[PDB]
């Protein structure tokens, strides 16, 4: 049956649907929009559950009222929900039309200890997320950053138990960094970064610096220092000593640093996911993390932008599969956030390979046998974008004799806006949804298309870093069709 080729479609809700004062502003307005989505066949929606709004008053001072009202409305409208545990700030990244800081009480601590923030070589502190450096530092009124994230998720589970039991929530996206993605904030618009700048390493806070220094001493090179020749945000790789041909990134020192730098993220995600699994143990939901799509400089040997973001990916070292393997012990979904771009849409001097990057990441996931999902990075309403998303959702097309050998677990569209509901735009969107569903009508019961959700099981045993890094071995991607067999047209 064709229904087995069905890929669910989700739509992100507007940023700030519940304001910074913890008020669900316009229920009636959202309702009309939600009803529009329901009639269009959309399976569900995605929303940020902002840590800065909910635990604003103080440690463990949670107020879930506004969000309960939102979830209630989503349920009445017949849609499922992907809830994001948003432990980051809204405001400094692309598309952020509203400012939502992390808890003020945490910010207060940052006033006396600026090292709780990601810091660049020049000393600028980025306040959008707590540095992985303090994950296990008990400096937040007795709690460590990970304990804060853990308590938050447990309180969410307990206070939203009725919604979880009714099966409203499809998956829990655990924010792991800027924009909720597992990465370092290497390309901060707030600091003047501009596409396609290579970005900057963000390992200069006192905690990471101390860890690095101890690490190199144990490796037998206590004299090694953090990179000092990687240039600045808007540089080009060839103009730096670190990323140029035969540069520092290829030396024993550079390789050690890069491994250390990227390993911190793997451990960051792995440990917080352990907490997320405990908090939702037994609940009928799945866990997911977000991986940023850094396609610029992907076509040159140095992969500069990826390296500064924490993805140690080169042509002879897969920096993404290790993440997928890490996710398998948690039975988690890898949500890749850049799925709609084509190489020809990027200026040529940016050396962008979004299409090749996608193929590498998705293949890695299916290779490791984990579920892969995705989102479009930028607002798009044209058929070319939709056709590209549909192509990546089912790389080898539909199978009339059963399930496709390869398919994504789901796609979340960014974002719900009045522009989307405009007659013509919404018309095309409806076709996109239809094709994602493989020409089948909306299907209410996920079990029909082999997406039944069972109670979350405890994570499998910890996988040692060495076994994880074995996944760096380059593999050939699965074959992609040149264009989808389920085009939207027009
Ligand atoms: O982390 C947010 C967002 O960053 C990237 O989006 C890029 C985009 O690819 C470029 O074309 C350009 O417009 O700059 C954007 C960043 O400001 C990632 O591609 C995306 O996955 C991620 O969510
Ligand atoms: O509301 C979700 C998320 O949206 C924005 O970040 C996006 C980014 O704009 C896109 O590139 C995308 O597909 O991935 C990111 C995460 O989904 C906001 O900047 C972020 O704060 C918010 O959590």
């Amino acid at each position: 049956n064709m229904l087995l080729n069905y890929v669910p479609v989700y739509v992100m809700l507007p940023l700030g649907v519940v304001n910074v004062d913890n008020v669900f502003e316009d229920p009636d307005g959202l309702k009309e929009q939600l009803l529009q989505l329901r009639a269009a066949g959309v399976d569900g929606v995605m929303v940020d559950v902002w840590w800065g709004i909910i635990e604003l008053k103080g440690p463990k001072q949670y107020d879930w009222r506004a969000y309960r009202s939102l979830l209630q409305l989503v349920q009445e409208c017949g849609l499922t929900l992907q809830a994001i545990m948003s432990f980051h700030q809204c405001g400094g990244n692309v598309g952020d039309i509203v400012n939502i800081p992390i808890p003020q009480w945490v910010l207060d601590i940052g006033e006396s200890n600026h090292d709780i923030f990601y810091t660049n070589r020049s000393g600028t502190r980025n306040k959008e997320y707590l540095t992985v450096g303090v994950d296990n530092e008990p400096i937040f009124h007795g709690r460590t950053a990970i304990e804060i994230y853990s308590d938050y998720m447990k309180s969410f589970r307990e206070n939203m138990s009725d919604f979880l039991e009714s099966g409203l929530i499809i998956d829990i996206e655990v924010g792991l960094g800027p924009a909720g993605e597992l990465r370092y904030p290497s390309y901060p618009q707030s600091q003047g970064w501009e596409f396609p700048g290579i970005g900057e390493f963000q390992c200069y806070d006192k905690y990471l610096k101390a860890d690095f220094k101890a690490a190199v001493a144990r490796a037998g090179h206590p004299e090694w220092e953090l990179p000092d020749d990687a240039g600045k945000y808007n540089d080009v790789p060839e103009s730096t000593g670190f990323f140029k041909s035969n540069g520092t990134y290829v030396t024993e020192k550079g390789k050690f640093f890069l491994t250390w730098y990227s390993n911190k993220l793997l451990n960051h995600g792995d440990q917080i996911l352990d907490e997320a699994n405990k908090a939702f143990l037994g609940c009928k939901v799945k866990l997911a993390i977000k991986v940023s799509g850094i396609h610029w400089w992907y076509k040159v040997e140095n992969h500069a932008a990826e390296l500064t973001a924490g993805y140690y990916n080169l042509n002879d070292r897969d920096g993404y599969r290790p993440i997928a393997r890490m996710l398998s012990r948690h039975h988690a979904i890898l949500n890749f956030t850049c799925l709609e771009m084509r190489d020809s849409e990027q200026p040529s001097d940016a050396k962008s390979g979004p299409q090749e990057l996608v193929q590498q990441v998705l293949s890695g996931g299916w290779r490791e046998d984990i579920r892969v999902a995705g989102e479009n990075a930028l607002p798009r309403y044209d058929a070319t974008a939709y056709n590209q998303i549909i192509l990546n959702a089912r790389p080898q097309g539909v199978n009339n004799n059963g399930p496709p050998k390869l398919s994504m677990f789901g796609v979340t569209y960014l974002r719900l806006s009045d522009d989307l509901l405009q007659k013509s735009n919404f018309n095309i969107f409806k076709k996109f949804v239809l094709k994602m569903h493989a020409d089948q009508d909306y299907c209410a019961n996920p079990q029909k298309y082999n997406h039944a959700i069972t109670p979350l099981k405890p994570s499998a045993p910890k996988i040692p870093i060495e076994v994880l890094l074995e996944a760096t071995k380059p593999t050939l991607p699965f074959p992609w069709l040149p264009e989808t067999d389920m085009k939207v047209d027009g």
